[PDB]
């Protein structure tokens, strides 16, 4: 049955209630973000070295001084029990068998502590919101603290949600069951009336002092941007259009990242999301200096599967494919996955 990440996307569709694969699906206004995300890809070209001994590959790397098993964690995607009845609590158990990292929504139907206590050994690091309470705010930077977590994703592109035409048009909702489990479109109208459109350098400045956990900024498309960043204090940048969800029309994400590595001059790691389902996609981004990616949708469509083990699935293709693409591009290890790799 399912071979590679379009597989898990197909089967999704045919399980899911309409108005929960939409939301899932879907990108802000007409999608040209969202088409590009995956057809970027396509445009960066490989050329392989041939004759360099691929008889032991290392997918290994590190995040942030911590290792992983390999450059591919799990993105933040929220209330991930719509998919499956486990939600967050599979995502994690997948995470802590493969060996990599799951960052873990704001807006997620299980809480901080669910998630720890499910996945005690997994690496997981919190995303953040900035809510107008400031106070909720520091409530979950002190419990991702609390319960060991290890890095806060500070998203900086949502001072308002975008507009995703289908979750208009379905007027979405949790199902009466399900809830945000840490505190038109009925998520554009929350984000309305429980996040900050206010918040700016300042804020950060704020964060950054909150906290002495490493804060990397999600969301970030600017060099300028993200040698702001680097100036307050934080500690990586997520190369991130937010799935294609919010403006619409911005580049592809593996588009912008030489921009951003090239602005950062080495002072802090460099990670992308948004359009990643195989193998070559991840070898293409640390060619072009990230230092790993994250997957978005790939996670929900395993949850939508199996659970737990649809999760594991994916994230198993995924590396099965990373593998083969640096085995047969001539790299023993992800040291060696250099700039001459790739050509636009
Ligand atoms: C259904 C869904 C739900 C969310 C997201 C995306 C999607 C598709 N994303 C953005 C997410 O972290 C990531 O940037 C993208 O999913 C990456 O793109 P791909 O889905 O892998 O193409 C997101 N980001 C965030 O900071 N907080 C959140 O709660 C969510 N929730």
């Amino acid at each position: 049955r399912l071979i590679c990440i379009n597989d898990y996307e197909q089967h999704a569709k045919s399980v899911l209630p309409k108005s929960i694969y939409d939301y899932y699906r879907s990108g802000a206004n007409d999608e040209e973000t969202l088409a590009d995300n995956i057809a970027a890809f396509s445009r960066w070209k490989l050329y392989p070295r041939m004759l360099r001994n691929v008889a032991e590959t290392d997918l290994s790397t590190s995040v942030l001084g911590q290792r992983v098993s390999m450059p591919i964690c799990v993105g933040a995607t929220a209330m991930q029990r719509m998919a499956h009845v486990d939600g967050e609590l599979a995502t994690v158990r997948a995470c802590q068998s493969l060996g990599t990292g799951m960052m873990l929504s704001s807006w997620a139907t299980s809480s901080i502590e669910e998630v720890a206590e499910a996945g005690p050994e997994a690496l997981r690091w919190l995303q953040l919101y900035i809510y107008k309470d400031r106070e909720v705010t520091k409530k979950l930077v002190r419990q991702a603290e609390k319960m060991g977590y290890k890095a806060i994703f500070v998203t900086v592109d949502t001072p308002y949600l975008g507009n995703r035409l289908d979750d208009v048009r379905n007027r979405f909702k949790l199902p009466p069951q399900l809830r945000m489990k840490n505190f038109d479109s009925g998520l554009a109208a929350y984000v309305a009336k429980a996040i900050d459109p206010s918040i700016s350098w300042e804020d950060i400045k704020w964060l950054r002092r909150l906290t002495s956990l490493p804060i990397v900024a999600k969301g970030i498309l600017r060099g300028d941007d993200a040698r702001e960043a680097v100036k307050h204090g934080l500690n990586g940048i997520l190369v991130s259009n937010h799935g294609a969800r919010q403006l619409d029309g911005v580049p592809a994400t593996i588009d912008v990242l030489p921009e951003i590595v090239e602005a950062v001059e080495g002072k802090v790691e460099v990670f992308l999301d948004g359009g990643v389902r195989k193998g070559t996609d991840v070898l293409k981004a640390l060619a072009l200096g990230a230092k790993a990616v994250f997957v978005g949708r790939p996670i929900v469509w395993g949850l939508a599967f199996q659970g737990e083990k649809g999760v594991q699935d994916v994230l198993e293709i995924l590396k099965e494919e990373f593998r083969l693409a640096m085995a047969l591009s001539g790299c023993q290890n992800v040291k060696v996955i250099d700039k001459t790799l790739v050509r636009k």
